[PDB]
């Protein structure tokens, strides 16, 4: 009833019922810093498990956030519109980027768990 997988692009997912809350992880805010902005999707767009629908420009850099599953966007974190620094604050608490209705909960297992993701950062 709670379920959290992770991607290869330092992003985490949060399935509860039918909606997966996305955010970038601590390893991501480490490279940008103080951000400046987030490029959030529209609250009704369809996406794939590799679609840059949550880009992050910063004070002078970028990061393409390639989405975790297919499914359709249905919430976005309007906090990050005005406090794009929230990924620093708690990347994996309130620095979430978007949410999407999942279609294929059978694809979650084919992504990385938390410790497998930690190890994926130990190969950088």
């Amino acid at each position: 009833m709670k379920m959290k997988k992770y991607t290869k692009t330092h992003e985490w997912v949060s399935i509860e019922d039918k909606v997966a809350t996305v955010g970038i992880t601590n390893h991501a805010q480490e490279q940008l810093g103080d951000v400046v902005y987030v490029d959030l999707p529209e609250v009704g767009r369809e996406v794939k498990k590799g679609e840059v629908v949550a880009s992050i420009e910063s004070v002078k850099a970028a990061a393409d956030v390639y989405a975790p599953l297919s499914g359709k966007i249905v919430e976005v974190n309007e906090k990050l519109d005005t406090e794009p620094e929230l990924i620093n604050k708690d990347p994996e608490g309130e620095g979430w980027l978007f949410k999407m209705e999942i279609s294929d909960e059978g694809e979650l297992e084919d992504l990385l768990d938390e410790q497998a993701y930690q190890e994926f950062c130990a190969q950088e």
